[PDB]
């Protein structure tokens, strides 16, 4: 249903938050 | 839906959350 | 509607979010 | 109604994690 | 009901993230 | 309810995003 | 439910992002 893909993408762009959170971590360790 | 999109929009917002987060890894890299 | 307009008020926190960061990231460049 | 004012306070709690941030920005100068 | 109260304590730990950062902020001060 | 208790796991989650920021703050202070 | 599912996966998510910010705390040790 369109609610359920609408929160779905939602998960997805938290995973992109993730992600660059990542490259956070790997700026300082550089 | 109007819930539906509502929900979209806060998923292109997390994913200029995103985006801003790979410009504090790039402003720590430089 | 009053839940979808709600969902619309918690994407603009978002964003907001998203420009604190920035700004974060403007701090961190000087 | 209570769903609505509770999703209006999770905006309000966003509106204070971004103030945060500009703490945070402010303390990096 | 329990969706709002649900609803409500996502905001609460919302709060909760606000304050860290806070702490976050504080730690760059000194 | 199964959502009401879908949004408590996100509360629960957003918790353990708080304490890591804690532990951010804990890092800067050495 | 789908709903209470796609919820769930929001969930995951956002423990993604708690472990990428360990990440950050262990690189600033």
């Amino acid at each position: 249903g369109e609610i359920a893909q609408a929160l779905k993408e939602i998960a997805k762009a938290l995973k992109e938050i993730a992600w660059a959170l990542k490259e956070i971590a790997q700026a300082l360790k550089g």
